[PDB]
DNA sequence: TTTTTTTTTTT
């Protein structure tokens, strides 16, 4: 048999990228500067350059992966002798494996074999550490030698104990040594298939996988991702005594990929158009005919503002919104069009809408007995969206619940000798409907909400939506058999572009206030405080809170363009649309 | 005795069919052809062409059935070598064995037999694996040996290891190698029996099944099957003492069957004729007589509409219909009939079954105390019809939950930890009683069914069943004697070949609209809206929900003669039967 | 059973063609052989005590001159009134009531449709005032029908009227246990105070 | 799961 890590060494070098830079070359350079111990290769680079070296890589993985990596770690040392008694064994990553098998068609043939797995993950168990070399010590007063047991050969993963000591030669007991053994780093995850792969009428399944050394705390539930590695039957108590010849089936992870450089470059070219803004908006649920006003707040909420650390304090960063409006007004639709767009977001319309199932439940862990946390809808979306839907629906004790998480963003329970205090950075989005299902024009505007003054300070933008018959049903039909016809809306941002758009802006911008914005925000601000004072029978308080929501919403806009300071225009646009809310809650300005 | 290897292979390519084309032959091919690796036959052919054959095969199956396969797998590698390297071994399975055991009858004097069972699936387990040839190392400082230890015999179903190293003959330890062991696909179900044959006053038997190789996955749990193969006695753990000397007994499944070309052909001819449409309304519920309206309705709520999925927005395709009748209208006649026609049909009430009512429930373990999921009765109805007898009694938690699934066909949890979405795209028909015992007229629909108005909403449908003690009494006594005695009107479909009708529409008929359609829906949604703005207190609300149902219903008609498109019959009936709901519910459209 | 004591139970073993002979609730005549019981030899230590089982060789349910006799009776074209007559015989009046009473012991024939089904059964509501001999006539119901089960709304659960889920803690195996209600299938479920349930 | 008494959170 011929060796292939001259050419494996070779490909690392004489492979030319898109622009012949060499990338694998630049790759290994950060790998000796980060001390990274991890390298990933691309299989539609292998085959390009060598499509014989493709195959024995993917049939003969078990007796291949070693001395490919065995061949780079001698590369990495000659690159930077300093590398060597600082990272002892090097690993390579192969992703792209053109073996991708869905989680209900695993079958007998498929272990033992390099496969791809794409799914959810669900839950992740701490790091722990597992033991592929043990040192053992025999306690027979003859003896007191020392020695390592799996000799030539990694320890298995069912625990064993040598049974004669290989230096006398005799039986007896033995006594591990932790100082002398070696460690890696062990962790298990549990992955789902995707609901759209899921038959109809059946429960989703879950496959159990094993990441070891680097590859723990490389994901967090509740994330899309793909996975390749082997395949092996689960033998967590062989001891077990009772015939049950049966086992089940666990994943040994070779590479995982979670959900580039050529997509920045995209999302700068995007903001250098001076409408980028208007583009956005467009692009907000283009099936949904109207509302633009609606839909310029949505986006707001889906960028927000500036949170600020301080060293006594912390101010909200994010926009809370609330819809009011009258039943079939495409208040869900537009909802479920917010969670495919945001990087994270979390629903609930009925279910677990109680205090505990929103911020967190105390539940009796029935493996001690004892009382442990349960994280809500809000401590879920922490860093992200969450969605509430039925708001109007939920009772009013089970309302106020959620005070403290909507302005401090934390959520304390004191209950059943629990003590404890938990994150809830997130972003409120709720639906209703009106007192008697749709809005009168009779009553007023504050027994129509039917909510108190105190949550309503909280929400940042309040819209009522009216279906209200007239002439422009006309264009309202046409626009929805337009829509059941195929025909779809031009010049518009797509989803996944714009999904990674948002990220980008969250991540990497921090507007910053300048002294125009200042004045222009103070003086709305004494003018609206004046008028509130003008009428008490407004169903709207204008609270300190209402000065920082036009902060926020400002920053947000900034934050769209892609900017690195708030301007003049920018505080135009908040106070423009902080007169829209006004209106539609019969403050007039 | 005599070699029948040699008459079977015969047998098989000189079987004279239905016009001797052999059709062995061509099921051999087409196993060739997608390598299936799994032939069946039937008992009468074999009967027929050699009973000689057939009473060897359904006596001595443990001895001849190895046999047979062989002759078999050469013939088929003789006629195609491809197949090698790819299957290593076919398998026959038999059915329709004359030997009907029903279940509670099973004795001892069975065991050991081949015998088929008729019953239901209750549970089924997910796929794991077996070992039939396993490889052990014996860990002794001398030996480093490898072999398997189940020589010249199939490992049992109770796991041994040796005891003494055959290759070096001494005890000690030996550890299992996965690498080189045989596995083999396996799965656990249990059967239960009918109710039918229950006997009074007693609960229903169980058995337990055993799936293996390529019959993993055969039924969804639930359905009625047949199921044929060998009984054993259990052994769940031999080496348990404390006498107990009695065993259970669980089967072998060798063949299992659940519950073509030329039906399509039969149903593409039954579509001919121009008066199918009025065909199938009164082939629905043929033993009612009248009620024409709420027989058109419950026909296009089969066939439904077209769901659409666009890249933003998914749009509901099903239809749903609401039957409020006083008691003793017979409204459960109808419902029974309903699923018994529906190609896939859940039957349950207003409170659900088990926990989770209609949508879906958390549970935690029993044991483990862990959250897991329970589908609900919608879930379990994706793709296929609900019929929910007494809706207006459901439980608390789901009359808020049952917005979601209604409209979005989407079930979401963000409860104890746990974030998921499960579809529910289900066609619902409900019936309920009036909240007042008998119907009131003048009254509001709302006020009449105990719902809240916005579910009024979601339904496309709404029909009044009123008992009015008119003329009718006498011919409806003389009615409801008939059907005691029996009798039956002609010129109809029925239900086996109607059944297959709506299943085949389903799958192949994708109705789209027309300009002229498009222009009658326009102007009729105007109108509706318009006579809804004049009346001050319309008892129901005009939402643009209507104008989907109007989109969807006439698709459907177009669906129930297999048109292509939707032309302005298809239209004009649609008008015509919402036409007739807003005058049930008191509308002057 | 004795005053101030719980009723005591036995265990019996069927065999071979001995099984499924009979269905729970019924009144039974069982011989055979009497034998201690050994279920866990291995548990050392004490425990010297042993609990006696039923070797069952026959059992008996609950015959050609009572087919004699009640031909006889049905002979007598007053029969109708006769058995009307011997309904709770210690209860003056009520003769409406005694009536329908009688009619539900027998009930009606069911009905197999093409569809639906038509029960044979008869249900009775009874509203009276206290003292109105309710419950005596109720007891007298439960004890002259072939089979019958008396029950009372307070003393009743919803899983002690249709099925109760039983685990055997032997081996962590779930498995039903009869009803109420099933147990009656085919006779006679009598419920005393409804309207307190 | 099931009946029971108890303190507790949460249906
Ligand atoms: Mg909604
Ligand atoms: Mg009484
Ligand atoms: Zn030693
Ligand atoms: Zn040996």
């Amino acid at each position: 048999q011929i060796d292939y890590r001259d050419v494996f060494i070779e490909f690392l070098t004489t492979f030319k990228g898109n622009n012949n830079q060499n990338k694998y070359i630049e790759r290994i350079n950060e790998l000796v500067a980060y001390r990274k111990k991890s390298l990933i290769i691309e299989f539609s680079d292998v085959l390009s350059f060598n499509e014989n070296l493709a195959y024995e890589i993917i049939n003969n993985t078990k007796i291949i992966l070693p001395i490919l990596e065995g061949a780079l770690y001698d590369h990495i040392l000659q690159l930077d002798p300093t590398y060597q008694r600082d990272i002892e064994k090097v690993h390579v990553r192969i992703v792209g494996i053109p073996r991708v098998i869905e989680l209900r068609k695993i079958r007998s043939t498929d272990i033992g074999k390099l496969i791809t797995i794409d799914g959810i993950l669900v839950k992740v168990t701490p790091v722990k550490e597992r033991i592929y070399k043990a040192t053992y010590k025999h306690i027979h007063p003859d003896c007191m030698q020392e020695f390592e047991w799996p000799e030539d050969e990694e320890m298995p993963e069912v625990l064993e104990m040598p049974t004669i000591c290989p230096k006398c030669g005799k039986p007896g007991q033995f006594r591990l040594i932790p100082e002398k053994t070696k460690l890696i780093d062990w962790q298990k995850a549990v992955i789902q298939e995707r609901p759209e792969e899921v038959p109809s009428g059946q429960l989703p399944r879950q496959l159990e996988i094993i990441l070891e050394d680097d590859l723990v705390d490389s994901a967090r539930p509740g994330d899309r991702v793909k996975v390749t590695g082997i395949l092996d039957i689960k033998q967590d108590s062989p001891v077990k005594r009772g015939s049950r010849a049966v086992f089940d089936i666990y994943m040994k992870v070779s590479s995982i990929e979670v959900s580039s450089e050529e997509d920045e470059k995209k999302i700068k070219d995007l903001a250098k158009d001076p409408w980028i803004r208007d583009r956005i908006i467009s692009s907000i649920a283009p099936s949904i005919y109207g509302h633009w006003e609606l839909k310029e707040a949505l986006a707001l909420a889906l960028f927000g503002g500036v949170p600020k650390v301080l060293e006594d304090t912390r101010i909200r960063g994010d926009i809370h919104i609330l819809i009011i409006g009258d039943p079939g007004t495409a208040k869900s639709q537009m909802l479920q069009f917010i969670s495919r767009v945001a990087p994270r977001a979390v629903y609930t319309t009925g279910k677990g809408s109680t205090a505990a199932g929103l911020t967190a439940a105390v539940v009796r862990e029935k493996g001690t007995g004892e009382y442990y946390l349960e994280a809500g809808a809000l401590v879920l979306a922490d860093g992200g969206i969450a969605v509430i839907d039925e708001i109007d629906k939920m009772r009013d004790e089970d309302r106020v619940a959620i005070h403290e998480a909507m302005e401090q963003q934390t959520v304390s329970i004191a209950k059943a000798g629990i003590v404890a205090k938990l994150n809830a950075r997130a972003a409120v989005i709720a639906a209703g409907n009106p007192k008697f299902g749709r809005y009168i024009s009779e009553r007023p505007v504050s027994d129509n909400i039917n909510l108190p003054p105190t949550i309503l300070s909280r929400f940042d933008l309040i819209f009522i939506l009216k279906d209200q018959p007239g002439e422009q049903d006309r264009e309202l039909a046409n626009y929805i058999l337009d829509v059941h016809s195929g025909k779809s809306t031009k010049n518009i941002i797509d989803i996944d572009t714009l999904r990674k758009y948002i990220a980008y802006a969250r991540k990497y911008v921090t507007p910053k206030i300048t002294s125009e914005a200042k004045n222009l925000i103070t003086d709305f601000f004494v003018e609206m405080r004046k008028k509130s004072s003008e009428t008490p029978d407004s169903p709207i308080l204008i609270t300190p809170r209402q000065l920082e929501a036009l902060i926020r919403i400002s920053e947000a806009y900034a934050k769209m363009a892609l900017k690195a300071e708030v301007t003049r225009e920018d505080a135009e646009r908040a106070i423009n649309i902080m007169r829209l809310f006004l209106e539609s809650v019969g403050v007039d300005m």
